[PDB]
């Protein structure tokens, strides 16, 4: 039942959304970071200063050694470990147990986060970007093949410590308002999408739409920020800076290195612009937009001051639509129909005079020119 899966995600602010899972026989309970930017299911399997628990392969009767090493690099960090298979279930997911590939993490560099409360990672993207190669079947592929769970999952990330829902095998209509707007998954590797237009406070950024997707645009639950290609990032900061030029910020703030603080409850939300990302739609020459509020990209960092970090950052590997984007929305990863749905979520962040919105339809000619090759 879908109700059993509502509120199945937890986390600390700025530290990651995790789901509870069990590995092995008898079941070993671990908290697992939900990550749509990768395809490897991996858990801590050796003592680590940031870990309070880990996977103990010697305690599992259903553990099978695959006799093969693996390393997975990410933008922020990396780990290496030993491949194996074991029985896996999700307590607040579908009522099933599957045999899935698990990477037992033996060492890592800047991977685990101190106090984050998660001990592993669930890579939900496709086999193509799985390590060591595409022959290592991702967890969700194993779930769908072994059970009758439909080939779809949705993520409701609630920011505003942190919580939300991962509905596995379907769409829970009580978790969003309005209608769902779908953008094609361009290629089945990352959850790749095409951004066709960008507006800041209703003003078109007016760049060649290829720049927005240079060299790719992905939807990623494992990344905190809205990450933008160099040229786009610089055009965005220039606009946000112009709009908030009334107030005083160190320029290291715009790089995410320093915080800005305000007397508690006096945050000048009005001076920071809304950002609209127009995504390719389902029919010819059609797009739709998703609008984010400053409350999404100015993230509260925990005195009676309200202090924030600028959570729009630069990237040299394309646009990353991280938690900044996803937190406003109920996001449907419709793998069966090769599309990603966006709707305003029931736990959307509140501005007094503005709203996070999913709106359409829009006309956009030559949308296929926006994809980078
Ligand atoms: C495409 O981007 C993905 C990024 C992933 O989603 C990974 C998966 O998650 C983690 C989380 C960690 F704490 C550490 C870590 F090492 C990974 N995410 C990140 O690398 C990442 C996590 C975070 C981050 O703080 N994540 C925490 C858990 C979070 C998530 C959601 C909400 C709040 C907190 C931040 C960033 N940024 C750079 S930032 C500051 O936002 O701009 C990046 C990726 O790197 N995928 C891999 C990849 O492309 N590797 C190629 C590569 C990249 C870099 C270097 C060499 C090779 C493959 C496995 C598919």
């Amino acid at each position: 039942s879908f109700v059993e899966m509502v509120d199945n995600l937890r986390g600390k602010s700025g530290q990651g959304y995790y789901v509870e899972m069990t590995v092995g026989s008898p079941p070993q309970t671990l908290n697992i970071l939900v990550d749509t930017g990768s395809s490897n299911f991996a858990v801590g399997a050796a003592p680590h200063p940031f870990l309070h628990r880990y996977y103990q392969r010697q305690l599992s009767s259903t553990y099978r050694d695959l006799r093969k090493g693996v390393y997975v690099p990410y933008t922020q960090g990396k780990w290496e470990g030993e491949l194996g298979t074991d029985l896996v279930s999700i307590p607040h997911g579908p009522n099933v147990t599957v045999r899935a590939n698990i990477a037992a993490i033996t060492e890592s560099d800047k991977f685990f986060i101190n106090g984050s409360n998660w001990e592993g990672i669930l890579g939900l993207a496709y086999a193509e970007i799985a390590r060591p190669d595409d022959s290592l079947e991702p967890f969700f592929d194993s779930l769908v093949k072994q059970t009758h769970v439909p080939n779809l999952f949705s993520l409701q990330l609630c920011g505003a410590s942190v919580g939300g829902s991962m509905i596995i095998g379907g769409i829970d209509h009580s978790l969003y308002t309005g209608s769902l707007w779908y953008t094609p998954i361009r290629r089945e590797w990352y959850y790749e999408v095409i951004i066709v237009r960008v507006e800041i406070n209703g003003q078109d950024l007016k760049m060649d739409c290829k720049e927005y997707n240079y060299d790719k645009s992905i939807v990623d639950s494992g990344t905190t920020n809205l990450r933008l290609p160099k040229k786009v990032f610089e055009a965005a900061v220039k606009s946000i800076k112009a709009a908030s030029s009334t107030e005083k910020f160190p320029d290291g703030f715009w790089l995410g290195e320093q915080l800005v603080c305000w007397q508690a409850g006096t945050t000048p939300w009005n001076i920071f612009p809304v950002i609209s990302l127009y995504l390719m739609g389902e029919v010819t020459n059609q797009s739709f937009r998703i609008t984010i509020l400053p409350q999404q990209y100015l993230r509260p960092v925990e005195s009676q001051d309200d202090c924030y970090k600028f959570a729009i950052s630069q990237s040299s590997t394309g646009t990353v639509m991280g938690a900044v984007i996803m937190e406003g929305f109920y996001v449907v990863f419709d793998r069966a129909r090769k599309r990603i749905g966006f709707a305003v979520s029931a736990c959307h962040v509140h501005d007094e005079f503005r709203t996070a919105a999913v709106e359409g339809p829009f006309v956009t000619l030559d949308m296929e020119d926006c994809g980078y090759n």
